[PDB]
C-alpha cells in the first residue's frame, strides 16, 4: 500500500471517489443494512463509471465489497479504542 497498515489489496482498488461514497454512509450509519450496502455500494459505481468506457471487477464496488472497507474501518476504529495488546510486536503502523 501507500499509507497506513492497511493494504493487502486483494486484486482490488478503491478510488477516491468510492471513498467519499462509503465514508458517507459510514459517518450515518457504521452498520449498513443490506438495501443500504446496494445503495451506497451502486453510487460508488457510477461515480467512477464513465460514459463510452467499461466498469471492470477491479472497480467494481459490490454490496460485499463495500462491507469489506466498512468492517475494516469499524474494526480498525474499535481496535484502536481496546488496543489489547502488550506482548512484542513489529508493525509499520504509524501513529
Amino acid at each position: 500500500g501507500s499509507s497506513g497498515s492497511s493494504g493487502r489489496g486483494s486484486r482490488f482498488t478503491w478510488r477516491k471517489e468510492c471513498l467519499a461514497v462509503m465514508e458517507s454512509y459510514f459517518n450515518e450509519n457504521q452498520y449498513p443494512d443490506e438495501a443500504k450496502r446496494e445503495e451506497i455500494a451502486n453510487a460508488c459505481n457510477a461515480v467512477i463509471q464513465k460514459p463510452g468506457k467499461k466498469l471492470s471487477d477491479l472497480e467494481r464496488v459490490t454490496s460485499l465489497k463495500v462491507y469489506n472497507w466498512f468492517a475494516n474501518r469499524r474494526k480498525e476504529i474499535k481496535r484502536r479504542a481496546n488496543i489489547a495488546a502488550i506482548l512484542e510486536s513489529s508493525g509499520p503502523s504509524s501513529g
